[PDB]
């Protein structure tokens, strides 16, 4: 890579692993359409198997920007409507705080207070028939933003209902295969567990323990390589041949609320570009937001900082890029650290390049 690129991001990562504590982490940046790698540290400890580009780390919360894609491509399509109704896509919905709730209210976090997870008890499809039945808003819809995996992770589950496809299935064939993404995986396959990192919580070796929606808000694990990939697809969506995939990547983008200096996109969120970094930095763990609509929607805007930060129990990760230089950056860590750190790094390194 250029000495540039190598140094920034050498000088900033070196100094984070060590106060993080972190095992192992793989950094992708991209600057013009060309992708840079680095990795450090282990991907399992024990065996004392090194991170490398073929590393499987699991992107916790950034799983849900592909959600966001994947919906944006069921709209793109024409299988559903951000302003259908919930109850559309499962009228056995009937409780009445549900009339009103659209899916773009479930997509966005602003249904009105839905939880940030699904019970843990809830296993079967009636058992999150029944969660949703009984669960009581504190707020009217499009009032206020909640960050909820019970709201986005519903978003994504009624999404695919009209193709017929299993979330899985629709995930694989309409923005894995078609962008490329060989080596990420809502499933890791038992081919593929040499390369799965352990994530490391307490010194403990963890993965992600299976759960309620998981596929659709936290479930995804993939490659600094495929990460890279998905932020050069999401950086420049005009070069993308897949029509709907397309129009899908552009729809995720688009600005549907605003809080503060931030706005909420499907999965993506964005700030306007220049952005202050104690704007993102600072902007840490997750609470209750007045949220302003923004009618209609504005259009993926180039000059935006768009991002996504996402962890389990045992891994950090963040993503980020600027669609109007072209730069993008991917952190994927093997323990779950502060937030802030992630973003402060991330600033570093893209500011230093333009």
């Amino acid at each position: 890579a250029p000495q540039q690129i190598n140094d920034i991001v050498h000088r900033t990562i070196t100094p984070l692993i060590e106060q993080q504590k972190i095992p192992g982490m793989a950094v992708a940046v991209i600057y013009q359409g060309k992708p840079y790698y680095f990795t450090w540290g282990y991907a399992d400890i024990a065996k004392k198997q090194p991170v490398t580009q073929q590393t499987l780390f699991e992107l916790g919360s950034v799983s849900k920007t592909f959600t966001g894609v994947l919906g944006g491509d069921a709209i793109a399509r024409g299988e559903i409507k951000l302003s259908d109704p919930t109850t559309k896509y499962w009228p056995e919905l009937t409780a009445k705080q549900w009339n009103g709730i659209t899916l773009l209210h479930l997509a966005t976090y602003t249904a009105g207070g839905l939880p940030l997870q699904v019970p843990d008890e809830v296993k079967s499809s009636s058992d999150l028939l029944r969660f949703y039945q009984n669960w009581q808003p504190a707020w009217a819809p499009g009032t206020q933003r909640l960050y909820a995996n019970s709201s986005i992770g519903l978003f994504g589950a009624l999404a695919v209902k009209p193709s017929g496809l299993s979330f899985e299935q629709a995930m694989q064939t309409r923005v894995f295969q078609p962008l490329k993404l060989n080596h990420t995986w809502i499933n890791v396959p038992p081919a593929e567990e040499k390369n799965y990192a352990w994530g490391y919580r307490e010194g403990k070796a963890v993965h992600v323990s299976p759960g309620a929606l998981d596929a659709e808000a936290y479930g995804v694990k993939s490659t600094i390589e495929d990460m890279a990939r998905w932020v050069q697809s999401n950086l420049k969506p005009l070069d993308i041949n897949e029509k709907t995939l397309q129009q899908g990547i552009q729809l995720a983008q688009s600005r549907y609320w605003q809080t503060g200096d931030m706005y909420q996109g499907l999965g993506w969120e964005m700030l306007d570009w220049p952005v202050n970094p104690d704007s993102i930095i600072n902007g840490d763990n997750l609470a209750a937001r007045p949220v302003k609509a923004i009618t209609p929607p504005t259009p993926a805007v180039r000059a935006s900082w768009v991002h996504k930060t996402g962890a389990t129990g045992g891994f950090g990760s963040y993503v980020a890029f600027i669609p109007e230089k072209e730069l993008g950056i991917v952190m994927l860590a093997n323990k779950n650290y502060p937030n802030p750190a992630r973003v402060d790094a991330a600033w570093q390194i893209l500011n230093a390049l333009q």
